[PDB]
């Protein structure tokens, strides 16, 4: 009644899982450092053993708890980080390029999509979305939804703060690196798409005017989140920064009116624009990254939403877009939020300005459409098409990099009560077996044996889907280990000091499926600095291919990667036409 019916997240065996860790890593770590990780994890799982002692208090946990992840995992993936978050975390989604004549085609888009904004909030707040079953069935969780538009991240020096939150409601328009409060309620009736055009018409017009503008506030937003930490501790010394903070902290979502980019609107720019703003000379300071949805509106027609995304993850995020996006086909003004700032405000504007340029400066970026097949040849194969793409990357890297890496690519755990991701170690035995036979030429292994070990491959890579969704994977029970390790002693056992396990979570490789209807995609950046992200959408005929990487790491190539990418999926191709 009150509470869920949903299964709460298994806790799978701890010997389960210590046999399904060392066989991840065996072929990843060098033969001297695996024989020691062998005689650790032997050690911490035995008989009357640490680890033995951390599964029962985790079980503990499991039964006291709704999930007894949510906490750990939210900190580890999220609030624990102190990179910047464009670029680094807040994944960007591209909507179908616009045409916009005027400002006010520009402006009545804008408008349509505030409305439908509302539209979509007023179904969530009445529990009237309808529950996702698994596969599109098994009940999903759908707490995420809550989480749309009702989160604000804040800064820490340490650790960054989640917070879930009104009357009455309104959203903050960002307009030339100025922020508007647009109440979307006049007298409790909601106003209409003609009355908020009237507004945003009103907003364009005193964002213009020099003698009202005020410093850039929003580019503090982008920096690291200890240095935003420190510079949002000045802001709040002054009570009119604390007003507007408050009034941006408690919005449904931020409209940014973006200036038009100059450049080509390629898909890949598109995507930039999205990402980062194209720094401050361009609209990065036009932005709130801390506010979970930014929809961008751009004055050329390119339009997305930047996805701050600890509250939710992306097929929830895109069951909200493309209802927004499908449904937009069927009188007091704003205020401006003022500003208070100092000479040390100056001083912290200049830096961020820096530090987001070294970001747009250091992001390669290629939105790469593989157009030789799609699903409907894959289906054929008798191979899922996650799995069969995610063994074309893993065979992508090896060709380029001749190793394979530790890989991570999402899994929904949303079967289970409050489920968000666990990760598919796409980087098998399986997978190595079949990127050296295809790759190491004087082996001279036969193709009919290459398709032998393709299809073995795939078959691994969907056993492993099918773990990781169930709840039964290995990354999710070992960090819940390791912090209720950490509650008992500061110091780790060896179990998590060892240098395979630190090892096999820094994803060189960072991947996710994140299926669209429309032409819409999803792309984000890398996770660590030697590192790709690479998510995909694939289609019947058509597999889009997002690909990041950091120009500082002179091994990885954005540009390299999305070509081996094609001639691994034209050698998987030519191995099931045999
Ligand atoms: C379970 C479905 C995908 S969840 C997430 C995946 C992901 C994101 C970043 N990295 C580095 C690696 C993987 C994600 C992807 C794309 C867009 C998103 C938008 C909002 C929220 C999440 C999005
Ligand atoms: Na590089």
């Amino acid at each position: 009644s009150e509470e869920s019916g949903l299964p709460k997240l298994p806790v799978p065996p701890l010997q389960q899982t210590l046999a399904t860790y060392l066989q991840c890593m065996r072929h990843l770590v060098s033969e001297e450092q695996f024989r020691k990780s062998q005689a650790i994890v032997q050690q911490f799982g035995a008989p009357g053993g640490l680890g033995e002692t951390l599964q029962q208090k985790l079980l503990e946990r499991q039964e006291k708890t709704a999930n007894w992840v949510s906490e750990y995992w939210l900190n580890d993936m999220y609030l624990n980080n102190r990179l910047a978050l464009p670029v680094n975390s807040s994944p960007a989604v591209i909507f179908a390029r616009q045409h916009f004549p005027g400002t006010d085609d520009q402006l009545r888009f804008a408008a349509s999509l505030i409305s439908g904004v509302l539209s979509y909030k007023a179904l969530l707040d009445s529990h009237s979305i309808p529950t996702d079953c698994a596969k599109g069935g098994q009940p999903l969780c759908m707490k995420q939804y809550y989480g749309l538009f009702s989160s604000y991240r804040l800064p820490g020096h340490t650790q960054d703060t989640l917070v879930a939150q009104p009357e009455p409601e309104h959203v903050i328009v960002a307009c030339c690196n100025q922020f508007f409060v647009l109440d979307v309620v006049i007298n409790f009736r909601r106003l209409s798409e003609g009355d908020l055009f009237t507004q945003l018409r009103k907003i364009v017009k005193m964002a213009s005017n020099a003698a009202a503008r005020l410093p850039p506030i929003g580019l503090l937003t982008s920096d690291g989140r200890s240095e935003w930490a420190e510079a949002r501790t000045v802001l709040v010394k002054d009570s009119t920064n604390r007003d507007s903070l408050d009034m941006i902290e408690r919005c449904i979502c931020l409209v940014c009116l973006d200036a038009p980019g100059g450049v080509e609107l390629s898909d890949t720019h598109r995507a930039l624009q999205l990402l980062h703003g194209g720094g401050y000379s361009k609209n990065g300071a036009n932005r709130w990254y801390d506010k979970s949805l930014q929809f961008v509106v751009g004055r050329d027609g390119t339009c997305g939403v930047v996805c701050e995304h600890s509250p939710f993850d992306g097929i929830v995020l895109v069951q909200c877009t493309e209802h927004l996006l499908k449904h937009m086909t069927q009188l007091p003004a704003p205020r401006r939020l003022r500003w208070k700032c100092s000479p040390e405000i100056q001083g912290h504007l200049a830096s961020s300005a820096e530090k987001l340029q070294r970001i747009v400066k250091n992001l390669d970026f290629i939105v790469y459409k593989f157009d030789n097949y799609g699903k409907t040849f894959i289906k054929k194969q008798k191979c899922s098409p996650d799995a069969f793409i995610q063994v074309a990357l893993q065979l992508a890297f090896y060709r380029l990099h001749r190793r394979l890496v530790p890989t991570y690519e999402s899994a929904s755990i949303r079967r289970f009560q409050e489920g968000r991701v666990d990760n598919i170690r796409s980087a098998t035995p399986e997978a190595l077996a079949f990127v050296r036979a295809v790759t190491d030429h004087k082996a001279a292994v036969p193709a009919s044996e290459k398709l032998l070990l393709l299809k073995d491959a795939i078959r691994a890579q969907t056993a492993y889907t099918v773990m990781a969704i169930t709840g039964m994977a290995i990354d999710n029970h070992l960090l819940a280990l390791r912090e209720l390790a950490r509650a008992m002693c500061a110091a780790l056992p060896e179990m998590f000091m060892d240098e395979t396990y630190l090892m096999s979570n820094r994803f060189v490789l960072s991947t996710s499926q994140v299926p669209t209807t429309t032409e819409m995609f999803c792309c984000y950046g890398p996770v660590v600095p030697n590192g790709y992200g690479a998510c995909y959408n694939p289609q019947p005929e058509t597999i889009l291919f997002c690909i990041s990487s950091f120009h500082s790491c002179a091994a990885t190539s954005s540009s390299k990667f999305a070509k081996a990418v094609e001639e691994s999926l034209i050698d998987m191709r030519d191995l099931c036409s045999l």
